[PDB]
RNA sequence: UUUUUUUUUUUUUUUUUUUUUUUUUUUUUUUUUUUUUUUUUU
């Protein structure tokens, strides 16, 4: 009754991800990726309506499109990826250690030509954990941030267990479980390290236990330093305080109308 | 007429309403060509959001069709359904042939199937659901693992009381979210047991031995012989135990560094 | 688009407006009990063509009801809204289902003036006091509908202790948990904040003018049976079983992994 | 396959501080508080389009839904609308204003008084014991907490009252105490900068006996009861009698 | 393994109270249905 359905094509699921951020290092504009990265949450609603053409230097380009699970064609990427790519080419020139995972070590990145971002671009993620502009992590806390465990694995991880521990200080919803803040990244390590047959100790140890150490307390330093919540919970206790010091003249008040 | 009122017929609700024409598999036995809908639930998790959307209309065979609606509940003719009876429809296609014997309730006991000559299910289609659970194409099970798959309860009972319990204790092997209770794994089956059973005025093990409890098992260890003793569902419970201990080793550093900082 | 409204200057001074006077006095032998009980068996389906239409219900042989959603004030006895035209039909099958009603000028229930014995039709099933587990028959059968709360009127021991079921039982009613506590009281609270004046009197003074005996004696009545058979108490037995199946199966699995012989 | 294109444009601190004084002598009275009595009219009509309001014959105030930040001076969000005009009002009832820096209070400079018409009915200040003429009836207006640059002892004494009372005047459970304050707390945030001042140096500079007069002011004619106030006591007396008939039910089951 | 999910410094935005009401509104609809969930250990 009154409905309109649609002929769905009788189409079989027959049988038959190469994404790698060493296609994209140096095809940033470092000022322009930051740029678009400031604007993230304006851009991922955008992408809600229409896929989006984010220019990231004058001469390369992406294409954003949700829901993207694969292609072929390399500058077409999913938002997750697309933020990934632009933070990746800010970290060549703030971070000076890489992964490298053949030789299973960090080796330094060679950047002839190393620039500093501009420390006028806000990043409002970074600032909900206190960092502020000029933070060499600054531009790492973005979404997607989980596919940057390619080359910063340690880092990755970091902030990972940052946004565990202080997902209230971080905003993040009581809806979300545990599970799903790491999620992503179990994914990531999964592939990288095989996880089905490794232990967690194992990738714990092949990326630096003390380098994760040295990162979660870059990260988690300044976590609380400002909080709305315990700004508000003092005025509220100092506001109930100052109304108990206001009964005696209320009273005195309503004695007076009677 | 200001208020523009509408008239209402007195019709009671009397379960001689309700019961008017409860659904049945046995209706729609030679409706469904076996490859074009396993062709049809290879892609059931996309059918259900493009269901959000729009209902839909699937064809099964040359000329006999099917509609799916969302929400649907109760409806007066016997092709238009909802999701979860359509998938148990298109399933009891491919079992026919896949199965060897169905159950009879006249009879309490499974019968061979009629099923003329038995055309092999093509096993380039692939059904995920039961990838995960480690079985291959051309298992007979395969095209069971279907939602909605309580409905074939009444023809193959053991069967689907087996993979109901192969999903509550393999439930992280099988990434069932933490948010469904266990009651709510096998909600849907307890009610085709009700129905069928009555277990107001039955008793569980009664169900269990009127079924076969040899039939249960033997479908049980058919279908959880291959299921992956891996998970992502796995993979992140072990994550977060980790983690919580990396955090934990990590507090003396983080609040010595914190007095030490402006 | 893209360009202001330019609004009118005028302000908001008026009177309360207390039109409605509502007594389900009024309605008492203007319904054929089997007619009203068959619309309050599809209160689902008149609720939802209600939000789409005004809706035309006849009661009687000579009297109809005019359903409108968002009545605030009707001038009219026929033009009512959904909750009060669920309660003044529900009235009509409870004259004949209980024996007395609450006189609030002398302060006691009294006996109702049934002069025809007719009952309810049997057949006619209440989806709203089936998740109860009240049968068909009962006398209540026919309180558990919308709008419950206006026969505080006329049954306030019966309609507060079906509150009172409601708030103890909202999990076996498969009411939401995201609606407080309070919103299921608020409009029974409403009607004993008019028959009661609850700015000048106490809710316990409200429990002694209707009887607390009175409540608890329909508290039980309407509760007897809530937990008598569940789902919840379905699915839990299933479960404990089905994982006692599990136990049993675990030899199996395992022979069939190390034994190739048909065990 | 279809992209539309996305301009480079970096958020920086760069990117107007807003300050009631720039709207002091632009309002007249009566129909600047002829808005404030259907504000939550104005209110569900901003979500369908943006509102222009006549404050007087000569100046218009446009107001619009999701302001963060504007170039125009006469634009604004529907909280500072109502602060603006508000203040028009309260420039010719309230005898006092705030001076920051002189660090504290100052007479209004309005050489010419009006009286606001009597009739112009305020229902959030009538949910509360106000009635019409007290002269902190426009103050119970959405957004007051702007009005805190003016009259900052007053405004937070308004804050106190909706604190305590939250029931008497049916703040929702599901609104958080935090959330009943947050929005002052950032006001003064702004004004005090609360990470370097502490909450009691900025109680001692508004006046803390000035936060009491208008307390006692404001709180002396709450009612003694709510919709609020009854269902949750409601809820109490409900939950006290299903225990006193939990013994009779499982007598009842014993029987049968 | 992707997809997907969430966080957006500060001010803002937003949120809430509507002449202490009554109404309106809200929620439950037997059993079954609906709903829910897993998607080739990714
Ligand atoms: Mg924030
Ligand atoms: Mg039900
Ligand atoms: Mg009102």
């Amino acid at each position: 009754s009154d409905l309109k359905p649609i002929d769905v094509e009788v189409q079989a699921f027959t049988s038959a991800s190469n994404f790698t951020l060493h296609k994209y290092r140096n095809i940033c504009h470092v000022d322009t990726c930051a740029a678009h990265l400031s604007k993230s949450k304006e851009n991922k609603e955008k992408l809600q309506a229409r896929n989006l053409r984010l220019i990231v230097s004058s001469n390369e380009f992406l294409v954003v499109v949700k829901e993207l699970n694969d292609s072929t064609v390399d500058n077409v990427v999913s938002f997750n990826k697309a933020c990934a790519i632009m933070s990746a080419g800010v970290l060549k020139h703030t971070f000076d250690e890489e992964f490298d995972w053949k030789l299973s070590k960090y080796v330094k990145t060679n950047n002839t030509t190393k620039v500093i971002p501009d420390v006028k671009i806000i990043n409002r993620l970074a600032g909900q954990m206190g960092l502020s502009a000029g933070n060499p992590y600054y531009w790492m806390i973005v979404p997607g941030y989980e596919f940057l465990y390619e080359l910063y694995p340690a880092e990755v991880l970091a902030y990972t267990l940052v946004r565990l521990q202080y997902r209230k200080n971080l905003n993040i919803p009581d809806s979300m479980t545990d599970a799903d803040i790491v999620s992503s990244l179990v994914m990531k390590m999964n592939r990288i390290h095989k996880l089905e047959q490794t232990s967690f100790d194992e990738a714990l140890n092949l990326i630096g236990k003390d380098n994760v150490s040295e990162a979660y307390v870059e990260l988690a330093r300044d976590i609380g330093s400002t909080s709305k919540t315990k700004r508000n919970d003092e005025a509220i206790l100092k506001f109930r305080e100052l109304i108990a010091s206001f009964l005696p003249a209320l009273e005195a008040d309503r004695i007076a109308s009677a």
